[PDB]
């Protein structure tokens, strides 16, 4: 039972998994090392002994000690790397691959040993492709190493019974199928895994986003005032605004009915919004809306803020930022939100979600349930992967980031919203998180030291070792309190941390022994906290010399660990996540418009709706309310002067060509003449071997006659 939950779930089905011999273990190590070597792309031998040794250590940690990959990479990194710089470094991806290959290796050998114990369309063809979709694209396994998804496209087409693929076997000059569908399944598995890697990595980059900071000079928790444009109809649809304190608790919602664009009395909106800021006194403003009207609204907010000279005590203007709202869009329909707030309109819930996302994107993403996160638009071809691979990719992504930044147990015991991410901590899962929280609730007191987790038998040795490094207790303010408890230092190396601090403090060699016999190591870290010259004294210590002396005498290898010790001895829990990611440019237009680059891109022929006319220019409307600016010299109007009304009329649908797109300012230049509107925007490869010229030319007769068919 003292096994990580994820490993228990993976190893649930296999039998006699732990019964491996010496020859089986060497086979395993040499083979799996070769598998990763394929991706590492070594040259010659490159003293592969050290590499295969690193894999030996890794598989020992996984299979024998039952350590999760985040723990190994955090506190056992040096055992999984070349002793010399830039040699080799097995990334989280490599470790996840190792565990995945390990389970399948054991299963495969259990089977091997148990023995001793070209597109072809169908009748439905030419009907789903219509020669005008992204499916318009001698295939061989070498090609699939680069564009793996193409094979998924064909497999999916086969699943819906459109086209079937017969393995490439023209060299021929029941049996062949019997032998080749095995290779077909191996190719499907390989390509599925390869796409699972990219989807995981892109979800990872979304998770790696630190909290927004209003002041780079003196960053503190920001007072946030969210507001949304609404459906975009100004002069009505009163602008919603919400206020949330630094603690992240909703305080009060607002609703501004005064129109920012009422040119008659614009002072009205400016006055009420000024009162809103005077009341809440926020430090940042968040905005996101359903349609391009949000751009005009944002511009108005910026100019209004500049006009009222609204600045924080720093003297700089309060920043306004566009924040992603996908999770907010799901939140407004989420049952949890309804149960959270009794009487709030959808826009209020949405604005609150925007604020929370601005505080912690990690918690927001973690709070999503299985089906909403699964349906979350993460990768264009995410639907190709089956539920199990996609779910594993997501779980591994959550595990990495959630372990990158520790979890405060004191907050988690009651802040359910903040505690819901605990199930993803190393050595924890669905079943374990509930039991852990229940036990802490039964405690009725805040944990004073990490050791209390084991003394009260809250955890078990293996699980504690797997997780005790990430869980932490914030420092405040008796003797029970320890500074190390407010640092992501594993309990095992607390003695090491005290020893390095002692060396950095230059104690008399005899007093170290005297303090050890007296059991007074903690006073060293206390004295280091008290003295003022922490910098000049600490960084002067050379990590390499100490790590070498440690490994030479004790035999351990903890250079990376010692580095984390000295690094965090300065300031506790320095933020490691990268800076925030405000929506800038293209992503703004994409999010606020919802028009794909496959439809609305530079030089695209798209139908436009004429709505308004101007002195000499003409105005455009698109399927998602996009304005276009067409000068009279693009419809043959200005060549001889005079207004353009003589040519076109309001209300009819007209084809048009885009010439310039300003994603940042949501404006585009278009031409409406047949000279430009009358033409191959998309076309895949056409080499005679790569592409079937015969089918393309022969099909033209059927395509022409079908109208008359």
């Amino acid at each position: 039972t003292d096994i990580p939950e994820r490993y228990q779930e993976l190893r649930a089905g296999i039998t006699d998994y732990g019964n491996m011999s010496s020859e089986d273990q060497e086979l395993e190590r040499n083979w799996i090392a070769e598998k990763i070597s394929v991706d590492k792309n070594f040259d010659a031998n490159y003293d592969l002994t050290e590499f295969k040794e690193a894999i030996g250590n890794a598989i020992k940690f996984i299979t024998k000690e039952n350590l999760e990959v985040p723990f190994i990479y955090a506190y056992r990194r040096n055992y999984i790397s070349s002793r010399e710089k830039d040699g080799f470094l097995l990334t989280e991806d490599d470790l996840w691959d190792i565990v995945s290959l390990d389970i399948e290796f054991h299963s495969l050998v259990n089977k091997k040993d148990y023995v001793q114990r070209d597109v072809v369309l169908t009748a439905k063809g030419k009907k789903e492709i219509q020669k005008g979709s992204l499916y318009e694209d001698n295939r061989t396994p070498m090609h699939f190493r680069r564009d793996p998804d193409v094979f998924l496209k064909m497999v999916e087409a086969e699943s819906l019974n459109l086209l079937s693929v017969k393995l490439h076997m023209s060299s021929q000059a029941k049996i062949f199928q019997d032998i080749s569908q095995e290779v077909k399944d191996n190719l499907t598995k390989n390509c599925q895994k390869l796409v699972a890697k990219t989807v995981r990595h892109k979800f990872m980059t979304k998770l790696d986003q630190a909290p927004f900071i209003p002041n780079v000079r003196d960053p503190k928790i920001p007072k946030i005032l969210s507001l949304t444009c609404g459906q975009g109809r100004f002069g009505a649809d009163a602008i919603i605004a919400v206020y949330v304190n630094r603690k992240g608790d909703f305080i009060r919602d607002y609703k501004i009915v005064d129109n920012p664009f009422d040119k008659t009395n614009p002072e009205k909106f400016e006055d009420t919004l000024d009162n809103i800021i005077q009341s809440c006194q926020p430090n940042a403003i968040g905005i996101n809306g359903p349609n391009p009207k949000t751009q005009k609204f944002y511009k108005r907010l910026q100019e209004v803020l500049h006009k009222k000279q609204i600045v924080d005590s720093r003297g700089h203007t309060i920043p306004i930022i566009y924040v992603e709202d996908e999770v907010a869009i799901r939140y407004q329909n989420s049952e949890r939100a309804a149960q959270e707030f009794p009487n709030k309109p959808p826009l209020v819930k949405y604005c609150i979600a925007l604020a929370r996302y601005m505080h912690s994107p990690l918690l927001e993403y973690a709070n999503l349930t299985s089906e909403e996160v699964r349906s979350l638009s993460i990768h264009p071809h995410q639907n190709l992967l089956s539920s199990e691979q996609l779910s594993w990719a997501l779980e591994t992504a959550f595990v990495d980031i959630v372990n990158l930044v520790s979890v405060e147990v004191n907050k988690a015991t009651d802040n359910n919203y903040y505690a819901s991410a605990l199930k993803y901590i190393s050595g924890f899962g669905k079943r374990k998180a509930i039991d852990f929280l229940q036990s802490l609730q039964r405690l009725n007191e805040p944990l004073l030291a990490r050791q209390q987790l084991i003394t009260h038998n809250i955890l078990h040795k293996t699980i504690f070792m797997n997780s005790a490094g990430f869980l932490y207790i914030s420092w405040n303010e008796d003797l029970e309190h320890d500074q190390l408890d407010s640092t992501r230092i594993h309990p095992e190396d607390y003695h090491l941390a005290t020893k390095v601090a002692a060396d950095a403090l230059e104690y008399d060699p005899d007093t170290i022994a005297e303090k050890e016999e007296q059991g007074t190591m903690s006073e060293f870290i206390e004295l280091l906290r008290e003295d003022p010259d922490r910098r000049a004294k600490l960084e002067s210590l050379n990590l390499e010399s100490y790590a070498e002396e440690l490994e030479k005498n004790t035999g351990l290898r903890k250079l990376n660990n010692l580095n984390t010790i000295v690094l965090e001895l300065l300031d506790g829990f320095e933020e490691l996540r990268n800076d925030f990611h405000p929506l800038q440019g293209d992503e703004i237009f994409q999010s606020l418009t919802g028009e794909s680059e496959k439809t609305f891109f530079k030089g695209s022929i798209i139908p436009v709706r004429v709505e308004r006319f101007w002195h000499n220019d003409i105005i455009c409307t698109t399927n998602s309310e996009v304005e276009c600016v067409v000068n009279a010299q693009r419809h043959a109007g200005a060549q001889l002067r005079r207004p353009a009304n003589e040519i076109y009329e309001i209300g009819k649908t007209y084809p048009a060509k885009v010439i310039y797109i300003d994603y940042a300012n949501i404006t585009a230049e278009v031409s409406l003449l047949d000279h430009d509107v009358k033409y191959v925007p998309i076309s895949y490869s056409k080499d005679p071997s790569i592409w079937d010229l015969k089918q393309e030319l022969e099909d033209a007769e059927e395509e022409r006659k079908l109208m008359m068919a």
